[PDB]
């Protein structure tokens, strides 16, 4: 395959397109690298995974050596390549090489609102939260076209999973009919929900 492309927190199984016995693992040399930075050596019987890739990665010898990814990270995409080298005695000739380039959607689920009255007498609070999505979100609430001040907006991403989670609070007098819409950006794309106020 040239191209891929998988969900976050899901698996990626990028195929070296070729196999290897395990008697000529020994003569075997494998590279796998992404984007130049190396990823794992399979240095003729001895196996060394870079530190970078030491805990998500896995070396699939099994299924055509490949290289399996586990709890996809937004970073994770690129293009990884992999050799492979024969010794042709005298020395190593390659005799394989493949390239896939790996994509990781990070969508950002349908934010959700809450509504609610707070001690001010006819002002309701709306909550706008989703999360789960990359690259990091702006959220900004919208009236009538027109984009009104943010009360509370927390953002934060998660050292693990490398997502996103956003959350912020709009207060509106109830005396009159409303139509907020919030409006989530994050890259070129956007998510968003709204909340209408019906008077009386
Ligand atoms: C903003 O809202 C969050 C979550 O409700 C809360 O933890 C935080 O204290 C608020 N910030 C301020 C300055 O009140
Ligand atoms: C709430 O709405 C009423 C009716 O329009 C208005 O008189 C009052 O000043 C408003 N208060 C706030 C905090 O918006
Ligand atoms: C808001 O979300 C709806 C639901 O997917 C979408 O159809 C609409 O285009 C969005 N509106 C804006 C201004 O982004």
């Amino acid at each position: 395959v040239i191209h891929v492309t998988k969900e976050v927190k899901e698996v990626a199984t990028l195929s070296c397109g070729h196999n290897v016995s395990v008697e000529e693992l020994a003569q075997t040399r494998i590279y796998w690298q992404k984007e130049k930075k190396m990823v794992l050596t399979m240095m003729s019987g001895d196996m060394n995974i870079w530190p970078e890739y030491k805990n998500r990665t896995i070396f699939d010898i099994t299924n055509n050596l490949s290289i399996v990814i586990l709890a996809l990270r937004p970073s994770d995409e690129g293009t990884y390549e992999c050799v492979v080298l024969k010794y042709e005695k005298d020395a190593f000739k390659r005799e394989h090489l493949a390239e896939v380039t790996l994509s990781v959607k990070a969508d950002f689920p349908t934010p959700s609102i809450s509504d609610f009255e707070i001690p001010t007498s006819n002002i309701r609070r709306i909550i706008c939260s989703t999360s789960g999505g990359f690259p990091e979100p702006h959220l900004s609430w919208l009236e009538n076209g027109e984009e009104l001040n943010a009360i509370n907006t927390t953002v934060s991403q998660d050292p693990e999973t490398e997502l996103y989670a956003v959350s912020s609070k709009l207060d509106f007098n109830m005396t009159t009919n409303h139509s907020f819409m919030c409006l989530i950006k994050y890259g070129h794309l956007r998510v968003n929900q709204t909340f209408n106020w019906n008077t009386a």
